[PDB]
């Protein structure tokens, strides 16, 4: 796309407001364990490595229709987002593992925190790279995988990509961003491991994060599709009996588009 | 709100300098505890998840009288005081050197008291109207039946587990809107500024500073800082900087207070 | 208060103040044993039986430094007074923590390192025109200082000053006096005075402390004015916890470092 | 050693490389299971006696890229080199370590989840004109490499290489062969190499990742000049080290991720 | 003391140093078996008995550089700027060593972690040393080449200005006992960092990309007076935890690109 000269005057400019609910693995607003994972369970060895239905992290995603408009397409200029909740994770009263010999306060949502968001002009574009290449995906067939398995997978393997065209169905542990695309998205993400790592978790409605590249130009939108992405993993609830499950938690959007002229 | 020029000259500038005390769960100065909440429990069950009277944090919140400005208020323009910076800082850091309380102890009883320690949440709101609230909590069928003073929604639903926009509030009362349950609306809040962060895990060390040298602009990316609808300055805030571990192991929530010094000037409005 | 003019120019217009603050752990006297550490820290066995022992409880260190006399006219439209610009600060010894052979508890079943000091690290410091003014704010308001009347303590007790209470105040006027565990800066007043401090708490949390010579601290506020020093007098106030020393049975004292200050002041003309 | 005139403008006078490298932890063979972990860590029953396993060492990454030739002569005045002006340089799968249903250790008496990938990190990039160079300099100068042939070490050991002894040197110019145990950056040459390290060390720490397309790292010098590309070879080096896998009984492998390279490159004229 | 003037311009009036400092841990000959590290450390058995081994206490590295001689006014030499990185920090991905190990012995090997302490000093003369310790009755006299005050005194465990030194030895000076002295240094510049606890991870950086500006705040560096540069350092990057669990420090070298700028000072 040869980009040309921003288009001025009234209506060039419009805003797009969305929030993204966790995708932890119950997924459904109405059934218990909402915004939760399924309990963890843990493979007796790397080939029989099969977790249960519902204990996966996905990616969240939408595609937003954009006002119908050389051609004029909307550039994504720049985004405000907050994870939401945060506060929710003052709770140390939930029926939970507890501290100091069952007289301490219960175990709040701790340990690993995975944040991760993405404003493009198209899908995001996904490279696979897992830590076990014999993982089996098959106790849930929602879950979007490749069709076969090999050991190279376990580093970058370029002939295993996909787009994130589904929310809710593609596992964050086998899909990362590919980083020799994704020419026309924006992705910023962070990890923070560890067993009961201390989540650390801001949040403010007082920033703003350009899109713009190195050019000046924000990405595209193709067809008049905003594409936006995310995962937000807090870390895990610890029940009484030891069993843990990932929380996770929404996230909001307001991304700021103006018109651009492109060649074509 | 269509907003006008800056009224310029003598008296068109004033500050609003308060405080406000936390509120741990034990939210009455003249008794033991002040300042902390009382002693957390556990639920048997997350169906039976029914927290004690007081063991639960809330928001501090204040509405402040500004000046009035306007005699008549059907006048074709009016002026609004317009927050522009603010001055804040958490009160009395200093005090969480110390080790000598009735504590549990360090190294077979003969070392140090446990300090107050583990999760940190500080946060505060400084706008023109009440703070615009989300309900989202972590388990949608926590009960707060044991004291009707807090503000919950009426009713409970699996979904508040996320976001549901059918849930939400204005932070109108302090000492009443539990934190676990509400925060910030993001889609809502244009005419208020708010900042939070959250430090979890059990025993984490708190990291705390104090300074009198830190202005935050309140202005927006316009150069508008919130309006104070009906002359009202609205300030909020939540500081929990751990637990104190009693002899047994009993723990409660440790608060401390935040000061707040607000530069606002006068905002010529459309009426 | 002060209305501020302009800038005295030229020859003489700025001069420097050099000093450094001794810590204030608990032990402040420099002849004895266990200076710069607090005495053992002892634990009440109820919060109305909280009765710290002589020479366990951290307190402030300051000083007051008379400055070059300016005014001896004092009939004039005008007065000079001195104004803090900035200060370089430092903490002195942070390489006395690189020690692990001294007497106490040790890792791996006897066989390794001496614990080093570690643990709670509180780091404030003050330079004003005048005393720092204190919030008083206590974890227990029961706490009973009566085994060390030197300590300078509200006379009454009352459960609100687990919070502020603004009818609790003083202003920090003597070293190694002041509990810091019961007074802290008064945000609502202190407009003569720039404090800065830091609190990272837990067991035994690793210090983390930085020294060097080359970091200035601008005291200038929001208008370009630093400290104005009342009566040509400048106030440098601190505290510098960097852990505990935990002894071979378990009995821990606090552990406190100097602070150096070179502050520098300029003229200031202000209205009579 | 070399005189940096003008850029050369006009059409093909910039020019890209994008490119990964794949991660050394031990078992580099990419057909095989365990492909991007280390072999298990053994441990040394003493200092003399210190024989790591084959497989069980990681080592860097590195490739030569082959740049759009230029005309190399000892007669003209002038010759034009490939000038490295920046990288965008990532970590790849990262969102690969939220994974904790692995065959591994467990939290809460076998209830819990798999222990994470975790512990220590070691994050390094080099993109130069000629190969990295790197010092010897080794924790234990007994170090027995011989149960691998295909790494490269120095022929002979001394007491010395526990410092820096600067007769002992190399350049990085094998992928996977080269250990990072004992070879570092040599900062006294690399003038044409920009490199870039960090290391957090400990047991279990948790590992504290960031990944973004919106980075770009500028390779240029105080004098504006990026790395020259001496023989039309443009050379990019790393290792991520993200952790270890720690298995059911105990047994632990190093784990270690890709990384992309986007460098950006114009033509300059140098003095021949 | 110095009138600085002008800076003197034109070819021949830059210069560069290039040096490393190698660790002075104890175990300071590089000839012998655990170079690089402290002698096993021990631990008092009460404070009146605080006598550490010979080789069991970190010293400041320092070396005096030769410059260029140059000489009413004179020129000096003005350091300027330094690239300054620790070496063999990759040295500290060794889990194989023979140590404490993870996991009922089936786990990694304990890497050097623990305390670190880094710092770093450029200046035109030696760096001028402050007496401070955590314990005034130390007894260094189990090793005579250490140098220490003559005389122990209770108020040493805070500032006293009558203890002070220089540091004009390398591998002699305890960074136990002796620190930069704020008080002095007009013609130094110093930079350290501390980070304690017992077995903390160690947080390590090392690029040749970063330039530290040795000028101070009315724009003049460090003056070189008769012609020398004085470079000190110390760098503690943990403990090595041996089979039983005894101790060793471990330190790593430093290296230094100083770039060094005529000037005219009066005379
Ligand atoms: C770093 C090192 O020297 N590793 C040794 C290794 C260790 O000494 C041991 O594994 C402790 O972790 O030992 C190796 O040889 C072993 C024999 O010494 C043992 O008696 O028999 C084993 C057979 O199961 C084993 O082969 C090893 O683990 O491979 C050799 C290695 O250099
Ligand atoms: C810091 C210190 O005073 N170190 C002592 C040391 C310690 O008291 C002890 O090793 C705890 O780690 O003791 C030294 O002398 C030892 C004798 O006290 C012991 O009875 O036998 C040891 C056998 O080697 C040894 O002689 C020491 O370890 O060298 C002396 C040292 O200054
Ligand atoms: C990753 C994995 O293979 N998980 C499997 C688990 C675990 O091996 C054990 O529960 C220990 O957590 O066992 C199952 O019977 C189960 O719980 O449904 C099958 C499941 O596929």
């Amino acid at each position: 796309i040869e980009v040309l000269n921003l288009v001025t005057g009234p209506d060039s400019i419009t805003t797009i407001e969305l929030y993204l609910n966790t995708r932890m693995g119950q997924n459904d607003e109405s059934k218990d364990n909402y915004g939760y994972s399924e309990k963890v369970t843990v493979a007796n060895s790397s080939d029989q490595d099969k977790p249960t239905s519902g204990e996966i992290p996905t990616y969240s995603t939408a595609r937003i229709n954009l006002p119908m408009l050389t051609l004029t397409m909307w550039e994504a200029v720049s985004v405000k987002t907050e994870v939401v909740g945060v506060s929710s994770l003052v709770n140390v009263h939930m029926a939970t593992k507890r501290m100091y010999d069952d007289k301490g306060i219960g175990f709040p949502v701790e340990g690993m925190n995975f944040h991760m968001f993405a404003v493009g002009g198209e899908p995001l574009e996904l490279q696979f790279l897992t830590g076990n290449y014999r993982t089996d995906y098959s106790a849930n067939d929602k879950l979007v995988v490749p069709p076969i398995k090999h050991q190279s997978t376990q580093g970058l393997n370029p002939h295993y990509k996909q787009k994130l065209t589904k929310d809710g169905a593609f596992p964050v542990e086998c899909w990362c961003p590919d980083p020799s695309k994704n020419e026309n998205t924006r992705y910023y993400g962070s990890y923070t491991g560890g067993q009961s790592t201390p989540p650390v978790l801001q949040f403010t409605n007082t920033v703003t994060t350009v899109l713009l590249d190195e050019n000046g130009v924000g990405p595209l939108c193709k067809g008049d599709g905003l594409y936006v992405s995310c995962c937000d993993i807090v870390g895990f609830l610890v029940g009484k009996d030891g069993d843990m499950q990932y929380r996770g938690l929404p996230r909001y959007f307001n991304i700021l588009l103006r018109k651009r002229t492109v060649r074509n």
